[PDB]
């Protein structure tokens, strides 16, 4: 009862699921488990002068995102990753934007955007030829190790990685840098998910199109591994305009599958891939902090 991943991938698309609430002009860069059978959603929020974040209250269908409350935290957690962390039974919100380049809290509730513990360093590290430093984190673990993984808006992918045993921790400074292309085709938005039924990991990685933002992905055996390109063309794409079927957005952007097992190993189902993704109106322009950024979802077509 094992799927495989396809090397074409085709979805059809929810129509946007949900309006920022007063006083924000974009909800973003989405990080979802399910959590007692119900979505659980931590966004970033935009008002144009300032990002912030947000958790959604728990809903159990996405055609009911759209009324679910909208809960800023107290303290920004910007681009976050959120996994229950079974080997010590806690919840984990990583993020950007803090004393130190990445960050992380702590919870026995996911649910409470302001029940996190006291922030702590997750990566102290530098990169070089980067306007922003490190974005975009994610964290995952197998059986013996946990990584990091992280874009520098520069067409660099990073990794790091320190035995789970020492996790929650600081990865420290040190880093491998484990992909290398133009700005445009390794941007930010790195994902990395485990394959359910296959020895096979999966990586996503926000490109800028000639046509809006979209996905490219690879596949390795092993996290510590060598990754194939897989649908890694904007004509052939894990998730884009040429693929999405979305009629509301032209881009694919910064969001997470959705993974059912809320753990560290962030397993997905091949068998019922979908992908929470913000996506924006074609017709909207100014600066980029202002763009009106919303949460859409993409169902995998059998
Ligand atoms: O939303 C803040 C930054 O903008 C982009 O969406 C990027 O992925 C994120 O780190
Ligand atoms: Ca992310
Ligand atoms: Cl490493």
């Amino acid at each position: 009862g094992t799927c495989a991943l396809p090397s074409t991938y085709r979805w059809s698309s929810t129509g946007v699921l949900a309006q920022p609430k007063s006083g924000w002009v974009a909800l973003k860069d989405f990080t979802t488990v399910t959590h007692n059978g119900r979505h659980l959603v931590y966004g970033s929020t935009s008002s144009g002068s300032s990002y912030g974040s947000m958790v959604f209250s728990p809903f159990t269908n996405w055609s009911d995102m759209a009324s679910a409350g909208q809960n800023a935290m107290n303290q920004a957690a910007v681009a976050p990753t959120l996994f229950y962390f079974a080997p010590k039974n806690i919840w984990v919100l990583a993020y950007q934007w803090g004393s130190w380049p990445f960050i992380y809290r702590t919870s026995s509730d996911p649910t409470d955007p302001n029940g996190w513990s006291a922030p702590q360093p997750l990566f102290t590290g530098s990169i070089s030829g980067s306007d922003t430093g490190p974005i975009d984190q994610t964290l995952i673990a197998d059986g013996q190790n946990m990584y990091l993984f992280f874009a520098g808006d520069n067409g660099k992918i990073y990794r790091a990685s320190m035995p789970i045993g020492n996790f929650p921790g600081n990865f420290g400074s040190s880093y491998t840098t484990i992909m290398s292309d133009t700005k445009a085709n390794l941007f930010e938005g790195v994902q990395v998910y485990k394959v359910q039924g296959q020895n096979q990991y999966l990586m996503i990685v926000e490109a800028m199109g000639a046509n809006g933002r979209y996905f490219r992905s690879f596949t390795a055996s092993s996290l510590s591994g060598s990754w194939t390109p897989q649908a890694a063309s904007e004509g052939n794409p894990f998730a884009g305009k040429a693929n999405s079927g979305a009629t509301w957005t032209n881009d694919i952007s910064h969001g997470d599958l959705v993974r059912d097992n809320p753990d560290q190993t962030m397993t997905v189902d091949p068998c019922n891939l979908q992908f929470l993704y913000q996506g924006k109106s074609p017709n909207a322009g100014g600066d980029y902090n202002s763009l009106p950024w919303r949460p859409g979802v993409l169902t995998l077509r059998r």
